[PDB]
Formats: structure tokens, C-alpha cells, sequence
């Protein structure tokens, strides 16, 4: 008589476990005779899953349990078990068996990809986003056992795992510490996905973390650039030089941030050739301080500028001197006078021309264009590198004649633009000059004769508008009352003036009554160029 | 009749546990009547430790167990327990109770100090030693339960704990990752000491990690230094300038590594004053490229140099021009000649003096020291800023007389060292000169008269050792056979020479037979200074 000890059993059965595990012991006993009580289940669907020993009574697995193999309309599963005998002893017992399936991990978690990629900064702050690692569930949801959980392992790769820690719930790969490493290094970050239920099933993946590409800090060929000097006659398009910087496998974009407030130079963005954008002159500034910046391709692509000190260079562009302006004269009419007895190599006048803005020159070559002169003679010539006009030939018996010539001035020994001025040379004798007798030694007269010439010019130009005083000769005191020699320590200063209104001789009686008419002012205005000495004694006709 | 179920019990008893825990149930039963079996221990030393209920039989603690409270001569502890009754039923039972004490943590671990200090590098590599954290055991040793174990906790300080990990067995605090942080930041690293036994007892400590002190990279006041120019007359001790660099709270030690291979300059190590170590001249180099290094105090103390690019500056020291050398003359004897009829402002000679190494000058002032001259007259004077000697007075009826004067030369209009040379001036008339008749126009003679003077000097110095040819005057062709005028397009070149051996006149017949004796070579050597023209026709006495 097989009877059951208890009619209802309730056992929570773990699913997806490997076969061979025994869970429950169901026991029935024969009252009359026998310990060979046999067990049979009235459920064909769990015969594949469970295997029940018909002699001991242990319930073991033949195939691993699947909750989806059961109908989904039952949150509690109940079947029936009968018990028989070999001979067939009666009464037969009827009991109920309730199998409770625990809801946990069914399939191991599967990653979406095998290999992931990312990028980090060499100075990445705490919490920098890199990439997203996500795996599928392969699990009927609705419980915290269907939620993936991420962590790092340092038993095989301690260097990536101690630096980059994956967030627990979101799976975001952030920076746990501030890293300080070398670029172009590929790490192996093994991330193990696991759930939070019974026997944990897990897999492995690989996260390939490359840092960046170098070429971040540009290296100039020269810290301070000095091009060769460019001419002041340069126009738009003149290449004054080129700047160059080197970086590891990156393109360099150049730009000018300061130094061209007058908008004089420009640079190409992809090459670095600095060319003239507006013509430079000597009236403007002659030296510039240009600030050239060099940037990598990665910071231009990410709208940044390189945060270094060695990204700034200085360019000094100096302007050289060329031919730009024609020479100008001090006066357009240079007036001098020569005597009839004046041999060759005699000093006449000093023609001086200056450039208005050009200072390259050291000496200027002068040329003369001559009108024809009588008796087959030839006119004046001038020294080349000096400009000092000399007397060419003797001019005997020529009264009030004037020899007008033109001086051609061109800088740097002659190449380019030209200028022209007029030179008036008069011929004089004793019938047109006068002798001023002074009480001064001859040493005070000679070393400052041009200043005394200018002061006598200021004297003579007050009485008649327009005069040029030319000192012909200086001598000792020999022009007295009876033309005798009295004192060897005094002087006869022969002073002559030329009227530019007629380009001819001024009468000697006119200059006589001019210089004798203002004597009390002439004796006072002759003061500052003394040195020492006395008064002006008299003025005598030669 | 109280009898025991079993005579010997063996229970491993946990030590140092809080009181109230029950471990063993000892059971005795009365055969006749009673369930109130009472228990008494025969050990006075465990009465403080253990408390035994005389009605139920549970063994609970009254005081926590100490292994040192027991005698140390027993590795196994055994006492005796009797059992009585209220009425005193017989036979009494005798049993043995063996108490086994488990050997684990007795006292919690105690640190040696509360606060520890350390220092780290801003670029510290993996495994950099910092400090030593060590705690006492407070435990009788001889088991792995008396070994301390260190780990970090990131629940309250995630930033220090994720960066610095303490070694497990040695307690050495190393760098787990490469840190990249800011200086002067004090961290709080809580290290919890724990053993590897039963109920873990633990305490807490604090590790104060300061990084370093800044001032590592020096900042120059100028990247490129240019002192004002120093004189060439400077000696040892002249301060040409000073260099300065700034750092955060650190001292700067200066040194020169390149630029002074001739050992010209030196610098003070604690201030930066650059002074002259050897006198600089213009014969040496005029511009230097000095490389000045600035180092922090921490790298000098640790025998290092700062690993930057902005630790190098360039110093350009330029030398200005001062008075160093006296002026030298081209020749110590300048020889010229004047006529008897030579008025004032007449060109005589050009005295030229140059400095041997000084190039500051633009014009040189000359002075004359005169011997006394007859008739109350006064001697020669010279122009100040030119050096051109002019004729002072007329020299009538003076035959073969020479007027020797001395020229004083001092650069920069006169301040300092002086020089002296001799000047010989002779007086000539028509009785000592000669006339050379040539077939050349006058335009070819005047512009190159000094070169023709040098060629005539080379002519005359071949016949007599020592002569100086001075061209007195140039004229048109008027010295013929009968002293008549024939051609106005030809020249009379009056050529005169002075003998320095007597400082007097050379005879005109001597120069006549000199220049007439070598005529076929003179007509060929006169070639390169033509321009154009013909031959030399004749030589006629004036
Ligand atoms: C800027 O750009 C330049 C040029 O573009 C880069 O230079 C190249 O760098 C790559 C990467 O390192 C080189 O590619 C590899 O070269 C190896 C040759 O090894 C040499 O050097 C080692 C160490 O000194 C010697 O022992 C050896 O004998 C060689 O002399 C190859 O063996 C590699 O092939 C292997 O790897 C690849 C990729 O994994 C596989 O597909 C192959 O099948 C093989 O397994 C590889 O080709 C390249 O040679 C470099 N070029 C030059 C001209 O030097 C710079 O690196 C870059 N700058 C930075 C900072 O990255
Ligand atoms: C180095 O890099 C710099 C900066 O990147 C360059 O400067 C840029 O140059 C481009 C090319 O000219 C500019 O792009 C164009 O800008 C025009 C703006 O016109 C201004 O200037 C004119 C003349 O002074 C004024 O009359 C006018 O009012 C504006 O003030 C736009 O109108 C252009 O758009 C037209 O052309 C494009 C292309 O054909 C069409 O698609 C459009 O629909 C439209 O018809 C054009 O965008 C740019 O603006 C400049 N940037 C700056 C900041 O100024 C340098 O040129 C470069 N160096 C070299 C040598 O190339
Ligand atoms: C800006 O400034 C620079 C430098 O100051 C000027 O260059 C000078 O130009 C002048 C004029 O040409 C030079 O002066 C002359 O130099 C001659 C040297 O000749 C050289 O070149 C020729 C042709 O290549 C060669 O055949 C020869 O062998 C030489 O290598 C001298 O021989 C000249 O002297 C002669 O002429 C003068 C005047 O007529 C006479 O008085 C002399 O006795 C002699 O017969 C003359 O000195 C000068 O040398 C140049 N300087 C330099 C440093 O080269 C630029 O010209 C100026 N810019 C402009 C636009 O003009
Ligand atoms: C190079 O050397 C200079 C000078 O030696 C240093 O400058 C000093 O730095 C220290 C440390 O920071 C300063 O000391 C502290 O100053 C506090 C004043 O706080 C001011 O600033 C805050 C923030 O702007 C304002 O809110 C506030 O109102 C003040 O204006 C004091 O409050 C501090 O006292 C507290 O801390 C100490 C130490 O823990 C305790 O003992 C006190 O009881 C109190 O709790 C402290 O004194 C100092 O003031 C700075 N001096 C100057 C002149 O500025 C540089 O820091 C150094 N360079 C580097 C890189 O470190
Ligand atoms: C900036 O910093 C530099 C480097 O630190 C300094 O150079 C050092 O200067 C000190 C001070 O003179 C030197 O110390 C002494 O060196 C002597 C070596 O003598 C040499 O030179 C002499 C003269 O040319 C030779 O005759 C001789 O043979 C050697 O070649 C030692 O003899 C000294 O020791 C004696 O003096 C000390 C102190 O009194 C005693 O304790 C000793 O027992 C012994 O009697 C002394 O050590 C040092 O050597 C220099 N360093 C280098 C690398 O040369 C600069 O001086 C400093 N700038 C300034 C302005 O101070
Ligand atoms: C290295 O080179 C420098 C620059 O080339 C020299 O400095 C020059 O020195 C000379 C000589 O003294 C100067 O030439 C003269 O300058 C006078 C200007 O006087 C100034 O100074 C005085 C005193 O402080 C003031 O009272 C006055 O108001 C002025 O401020 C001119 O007046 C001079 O001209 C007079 O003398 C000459 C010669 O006799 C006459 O021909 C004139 O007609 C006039 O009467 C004279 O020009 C020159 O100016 C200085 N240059 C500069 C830029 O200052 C250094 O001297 C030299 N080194 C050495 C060691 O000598």
C-alpha cells in the first residue's frame, strides 16, 4: 500500500543549471512489504528536463531548464506524480507536486561588437567622455537580474584598468584619474560583462584606446626670422621671404595677428610665403615687428589655438635705400665772379645738391652743357666726385660779360633721374671792385671767410633788392691814400657784389656809397666774428 | 542520578568576542526525577571569562577571552565540570571539558603616527617611492593573522585613492598611475590597517601628500637682452648691465655656458650683474652672443638643470668707438711750393692724417706753431675742419728760402693725444721753373692733375734719389721759340720739383736735362692718363 508522507511539495527550482544535480527527495512507503517504490510523473514536457530515479527517488536533470519551454500563462507550475509497484499493491496514492521556476539569467550576455575604439586627451580631466560600451541582455526583462554590470580587471592589464573605469549603470567609459602618457600607444582594456543573479555567466571584450596623433607643438626653423632687405621701390607681389615650421604629420596654418597695422604685408595660409600687400616707402616706418603664429591641423579643426610659448616668432623686416627722389638744389641760381688774370685750378664756386629723401649717396657727379665761345676756346669743366668749379681759361679785356652754364646732378655717380640748375659767372677787373681796409690780422679773416661773405651779403641786400656778394681776393694793407705800404699787420679785403637782375656788374661807386652810408651799423654788426681786433678804418677805391 | 551523555567535549572557542554569545550545550539527565540539573565548573580562572547557566546549560561569556590570561605552558586547555542536584541524587557524574582557544587577532592594529607627510613629482613615473606607512601589530606573532594589510578607500576620497596605492606586504606608498595635477594641494589619503583573521578590527589614519613648491620654470624679464654699448677703454670691474629672471618663491643661480671663449665677461651667481673680466678692444670681436642660463634652487640642490626651452637667453654686447690710438701721418715730410706773387686764399698742400684703428672721426683740426718771420709779419694758418693750407702773405724777392712749419693733429676737433709732422714750403719764381709744352686740350689736364703729379714724381725720382714734384701753375700755350702765341688749343704745363736733401730749389737746367734725357720713355709712359690727344712736343725754358 504505497502512501505519501505529504501530499504537496513546493521547491524553488534553479533554471539553466548543468545536469546531474538532485534537488528534492519524495518518499513513499509500502505498508505490507517492499522498499522498491517506483515513481512516474504525469507530465510529458518535463520528461526531457527532469529525470526521476524509480528506485531511490532523487530528481535529477536530463536537460537544463528553460522558462520559455513552459507556457507563459502560468506564474506557478504544478503537475502530478503517481506511484506504482512491481506486483501492483493497492490502494494507490495521489499527490501533487508544484515546481517553482526561479527567474534569473537564461543566456550569457553578448556584446554588440568585439572591438571598440576611442580617443583621450593627454591632459584629460576627471569625467571625460570617450566611447560607449554596451552589451545585449539576451534575457526576458522585468527584474534586476537582467541588468548588465561593468567593471575593470587588473590581473592581466594593470595599466589600462587602473586609469579608465567604466560607469556602473550607464556603461560610459570615463577617465578615473588624470593620465600622463605617450601618444600612439594602443591599450588593451578587457571589460567583463556580468549580471547580478545566481551562477554568474560572463564573457570578455577588448577596448582599443588610442590616445591621439602627435604634431601638437610646432617647431620653427628659426625662433627669430630676419629676411634680406627689400628695396623701397617694391610693389604688390614682391616675395621678401618665407617662414617655415615643422610638426609631426600635421599641416600648419599660418596667420598674422600683430605687426601690420598699416596693412603692409600678407602671408599665404598653407605655405608661409610673405609678400608685399601695399608698397613700402622710406616716409613710413623702416623696421617692423611681425608676430607670426603657427597652428596644428587638429586645433584648427577643433577651433582652438596651441597653448604654448614657442608658438610665436618675431620677424624684423628692414628697408634698404634705393633711388626714389630726384636731387634738389639749395638755390636755382649760383652766382660767382672771376678775374681777368685767373689761371687754371682756381676756386670759383661750390655747387651743392642734396636728395630730398635719399641718403644712399656719398658723392655726386656733375656735368656741364656749354654754349659756343669765341676764338676756338672751350668752356668750364667741373670735378667729378667733388663738384668744385674751376677756372678754365683767361678772360682778358672782357668787361661786364657773363658766362652762364647749367649743372646736371645725378646721385651715385650717375644712373637715373636728373636735375638742372643755373650758374652765373661774371668777369671782373679793377674797374668794378672796391677795397675795404680793416684793422684786423689776416689770421682771423681766412678761416671764417664764408660767414663774413654771408654777413656782407646781408649788408648789401638791404640797400638793393637782390645781390650776391663774392669775395674775389684778400690781401695785406697796400691801398692807402697815396697807394703806399704802411702796416703789414692789417688787411685789404676786396669785396665785390653781383646784381642778379641784370646778371652783370654793380658799379663801384654804388657799393662805395652803400657801405659808407651805413658805417655806424656796419661797425656794430661786424662784432660776433672777430676773435679779436679793432675797428674798420676806411674804404678806398683800388 | 545525573549521568553525562558524552564524557569529553572539544570546542574551538573564539577569543576576544563580545559577551553574550553561547557556544556549547552540555546535557545531563536525571534518571529518577528532575529536569533542573545544575552545573558547576572546577576552574576559578574561567569564572570571569565564561558564565554557565545552571538551569538550561548554555555557556555564555561574562568577559571577553584573552589567551594571555591563561598559562603559556599549555597549547591545549582542559578543565573539569561537576553536576549536582537540589536534593542531591546519587551517583554523581564526572566528565572532562577541553576548551580550545583559537589564535587570531587580540588587539586592534595601532599606527605609529597619526599624520604622515610625503612629496611627489608632477611627472612621477610608475613605482616612485614617497614615504613609509607602518603600524604596530599588538599581537603575539607566529601566524599570518598577525600581519597587517593595507588598501585604499575611494568612498570618501576618490581622487587620492585612485592615484596612490599602498603596496600590500611592505606598506610602501608608490605611484599607481602617472599623475598630472596642480602644486600646493594637500590631499587626504585615509589608509585603513586590517589583519587577515576572524572578526576584523580596524582603525584609520591620514596621509598628508603635498606635491612640491613651484618656481620650477624661470621667467626672464627679456627673452633677448641688449645692454647699452660699453667703451673700448673699459677695465676690469665695469658694469655693462644686469640680467634678471623671476620665479615663484625660489632663488635663481646664474651661469655662463657659452659666448666667452676669450674670457671677456663674468657674472655673479646670486645677483646677475655682468662685469668686465678682461679688457675689450676693437682689435678683438665687436659683438658677442652670450648664452645665460637660469636655474631654480630645487634643481641646484638636487643636482639638475631645468628641462625647458625658455631657460636660455641671448645677450648681444656691442662695442662703441672711443679715443684709443694717436693719429698717424701718411708721410712725415709734406713738401710744397708757392710763388712770389701768390695772394691769400691760394691752394698750397693738403695735409691728411688718419687714425690707426679709430673710426669715430669726421674732421680733424690742425694747428701751427710758427718760428719768427721778418718785417713784423705773421706766418701760415690752416683751415680748421678741412686741413687745407693757404698762402698767408706775399713772398717777393726770396730766392731758395724755405718756410718749415709743424702740423698738430688731434681727432674729434681736439681732445686728447697729439701727433706732429713736418711741412716744407718753398718760395719759387721764374728763375727756377720750367715749361712743358704738350699737344693736349686743357680739359684733360685739370680733372686728373694729382695723378699726373704722381707720374711726374715717379719720372723725376728715377734720376735723383729723393724728389717731390709740385705743379705750380697750368697755362695755355704761350712759351714758344720767340715766346709768341701760336695755338689756343694746347697747353703750357709748368712743372717744378723740390729736393728734400737740401730743402731748397732744384736747378731748372738739371730738370731740363732730366726730362729731355728720357724722352722716348716719357712719351710712352704718359699713355694711360690721356683720354685722347697727341704727343709731347717740346720743353721750353720760361
Ligand atoms: C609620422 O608618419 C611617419 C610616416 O607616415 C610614421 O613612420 C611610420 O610609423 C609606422 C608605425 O610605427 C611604421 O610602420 C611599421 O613599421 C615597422 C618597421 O619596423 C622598423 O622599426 C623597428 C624598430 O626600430 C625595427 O626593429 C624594424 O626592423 C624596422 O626597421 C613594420 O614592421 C610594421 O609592420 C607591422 O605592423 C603593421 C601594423 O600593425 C602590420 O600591418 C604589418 O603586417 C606588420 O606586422 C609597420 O609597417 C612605419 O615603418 C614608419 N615609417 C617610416 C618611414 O619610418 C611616424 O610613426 C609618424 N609619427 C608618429 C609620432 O607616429
Ligand atoms: C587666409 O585665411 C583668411 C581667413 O580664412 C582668408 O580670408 C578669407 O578670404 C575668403 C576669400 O575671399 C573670404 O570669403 C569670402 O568673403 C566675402 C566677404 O566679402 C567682404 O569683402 C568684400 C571686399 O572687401 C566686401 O565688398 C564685402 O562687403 C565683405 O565685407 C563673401 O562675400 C564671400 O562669399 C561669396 O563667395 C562664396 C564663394 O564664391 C559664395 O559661396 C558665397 O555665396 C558668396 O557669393 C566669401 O565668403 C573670407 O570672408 C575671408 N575671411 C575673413 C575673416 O575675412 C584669406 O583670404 C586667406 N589668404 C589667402 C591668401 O587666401
Ligand atoms: C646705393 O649704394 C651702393 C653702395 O654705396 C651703391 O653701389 C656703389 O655704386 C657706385 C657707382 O657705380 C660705385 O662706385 C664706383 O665703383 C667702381 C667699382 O667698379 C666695380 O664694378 C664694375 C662693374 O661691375 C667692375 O667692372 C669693377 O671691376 C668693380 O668691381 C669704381 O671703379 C669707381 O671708381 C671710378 O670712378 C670714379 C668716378 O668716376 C673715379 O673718381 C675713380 O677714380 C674711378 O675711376 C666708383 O667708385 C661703388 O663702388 C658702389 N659701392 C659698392 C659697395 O659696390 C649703389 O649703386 C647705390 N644704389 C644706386 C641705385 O645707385
Ligand atoms: C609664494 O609665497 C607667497 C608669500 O610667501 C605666497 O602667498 C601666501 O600664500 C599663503 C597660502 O595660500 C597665504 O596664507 C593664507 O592666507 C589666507 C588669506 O586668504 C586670502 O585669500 C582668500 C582667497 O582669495 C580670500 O577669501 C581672503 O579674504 C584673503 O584675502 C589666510 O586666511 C590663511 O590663514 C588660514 O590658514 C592658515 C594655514 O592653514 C591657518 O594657520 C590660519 O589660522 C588660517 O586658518 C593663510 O594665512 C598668504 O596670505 C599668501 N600671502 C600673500 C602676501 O598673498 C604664495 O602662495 C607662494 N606661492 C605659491 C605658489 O604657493
Ligand atoms: C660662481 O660659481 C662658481 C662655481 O661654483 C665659482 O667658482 C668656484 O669658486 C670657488 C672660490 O674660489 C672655488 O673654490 C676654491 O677652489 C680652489 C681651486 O684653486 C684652483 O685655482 C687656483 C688659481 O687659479 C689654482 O692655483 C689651483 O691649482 C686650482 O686650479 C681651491 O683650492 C679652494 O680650496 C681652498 O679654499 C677653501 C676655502 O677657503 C678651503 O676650505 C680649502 O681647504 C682650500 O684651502 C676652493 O675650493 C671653486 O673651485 C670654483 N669652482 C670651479 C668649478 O672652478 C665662482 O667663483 C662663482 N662666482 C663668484 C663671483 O663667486
Ligand atoms: C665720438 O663721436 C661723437 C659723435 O660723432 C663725438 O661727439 C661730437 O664731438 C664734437 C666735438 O666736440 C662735436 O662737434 C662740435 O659740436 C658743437 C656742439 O656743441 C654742443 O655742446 C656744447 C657743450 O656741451 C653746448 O654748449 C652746445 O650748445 C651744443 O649743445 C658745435 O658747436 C661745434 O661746431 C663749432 O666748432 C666747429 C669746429 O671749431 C666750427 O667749425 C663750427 O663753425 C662751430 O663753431 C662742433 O661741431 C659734435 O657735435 C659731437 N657729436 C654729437 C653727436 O654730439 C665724440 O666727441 C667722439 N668721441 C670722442 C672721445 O671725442
Amino acid at each position: 500500500s504505497p502512501v505519501f508522507t505529504n501530499s504537496t511539495y513546493t521547491v524553488v527550482v534553479e533554471e539553466n543549471l548543468p545536469a546531474g544535480t538532485s534537488f528534492l527527495q519524495i518518499e513513499a512507503k509500502d505498508v505490507d512489504l517492499g522498499a522498491n517504490v517506483s515513481y512516474r510523473i504525469r507530465s510529458p514536457e518535463v520528461k526531457h528536463l527532469f529525470a526521476l530515479h524509480p528506485f531511490t527517488g532523487e530528481l535529477s536533470l536530463l536537460r537544463s531548464l528553460d522558462y520559455e519551454a513552459f507556457p507563459d500563462q502560468e506564474a506557478s507550475i504544478t503537475f502530478l506524480a503517481e506511484a506504482f509497484d512491481i506486483y501492483g499493491t493497492m490502494p494507490p496514492g495521489i499527490a501533487t507536486v508544484t515546481v517553482i521556476v526561479k527567474d534569473m539569467n537564461d543566456y550569457p550576455p553578448v556584446f554588440s561588437k568585439r572591438i571598440y575604439k576611442g580617443m583621450v586627451a593627454p591632459d584629460a580631466v576627471k569625467g571625460t567622455p570617450i566611447t560607449t560600451v554596451y552589451a545585449e541582455d539576451a534575457d526576458p526583462p522585468g527584474m534586476p537580474a537582467s541588468r548588465v554590470r561593468y567593471r575593470v580587471d587588473d590581473v592581466q592589464f594593470p595599466y589600462p584598468a587602473s586609469i579608465f573605469d567604466v560607469e556602473e549603470d550607464s556603461g560610459r567609459v570615463v577617465t578615473r584619474v588624470n593620465l600622463n602618457e605617450e601618444p600612439t600607444t594602443i591599450f588593451k582594456l578587457v571589460v567583463v560583462a556580468f549580471d547580478d543573479g545566481e551562477p554568474v555567466m560572463s564573457s570578455s571584450a577588448t577596448v582599443r584606446i588610442l590616445v591621439l596623433h602627435p604634431g601638437e607643438i610646432p617647431r620653427f626653423t628659426q625662433e627669430e626670422y630676419r629676411p634680406p632687405p627689400v628695396s623701397e621701390l617694391a610693389a604688390r607681389g614682391t616675395v621678401v621671404g618665407v617662414i617655415s615650421a615643422a610638426a609631426i604629420n600635421q599641416s600648419i596654418v599660418y596667420s598674422i595677428v600683430a605687426g601690420n597695422e598699416e596693412d603692409k604685408f600678407g602671408i599665404n595660409n598653407v605655405t608661409g610665403v610673405i609678400y608685399v600687400n601695399s608698397p613700402l616707402d622710406y616716409e613710413t616706418r623702416t623696421s617692423y615687428v611681425l608676430r607670426v603664429q603657427a597652428d596644428s591641423l587638429e586645433v584648427v579643426l577643433a577651433n582652438l589655438r596651441v597653448p604654448s610659448k614657442s608658438n610665436t616668432a618675431k620677424v624684423y623686416i628692414e628697408i634698404q635705400d634705393e633711388n626714389d627722389h630726384p636731387p634738389v638744389f639749395q638755390k636755382k641760381f649760383y652766382i660767382g665772379g672771376v678775374s681777368e688774370d685767373a689761371r687754371m685750378f682756381a676756386s670759383v664756386l661750390r655747387v651743392k645738391a642734396t636728395d630730398r629723401d635719399t641718403g644712399n649717396y656719398s658723392a655726386m657727379a656733375y656735368r656741364l652743357i656749354i654754349p659756343p665761345i669765341k676764338e676756338g676756346k672751350e668752356g668750364f669743366v667741373v670735378e667729378t666726385y667733388t663738384g668744385l668749379i674751376k677756372t678754365a681759361m683767361l678772360f682778358h679785356n672782357m668787361r661786364r660779360s657773363y658766362f652762364k652754364f647749367q649743372v646736371i646732378a645725378t646721385d651715385d655717380y650717375g644712373k637715373g633721374l636728373s636735375g638742372k640748375a643755373d650758374v652765373l659767372v661774371s668777369v671782373v677787373n679793377q674797374l668794378d671792385m672796391q677795397v675795404i681796409v680793416s684793422n684786423v690780422p689776416p689770421t682771423l679773416v681766412e678761416k671764417k671767410i664764408e660767414d663774413l661773405t654771408e654777413i656782407l651779403d646781408r649788408y648789401v641786400q638791404e640797400q638793393i633788392p637782390g645781390a650776391k656778394v663774392v669775395v674775389e681776393s684778400i690781401g695785406a694793407r697796400r691801398h692807402g691814400d697815396a697807394y703806399s705800404l704802411e702796416d703789414y699787420s692789417k688787411c685789404d679785403l676786396t669785396v665785390y657784389a653781383i646784381d642778379p637782375q641784370t646778371n652783370r656788374a654793380i658799379d663801384r661807386n654804388e657799393l662805395f656809397k652803400f657801405l659808407d652810408g651805413k658805417l655806424l651799423d656796419i661797425n656794430k654788426d661786424f662784432q660776433p666774428y672777430y676773435g679779436e681786433g679793432g675797428r674798420i678804418l676806411e674804404i678806398r677805391t683800388p
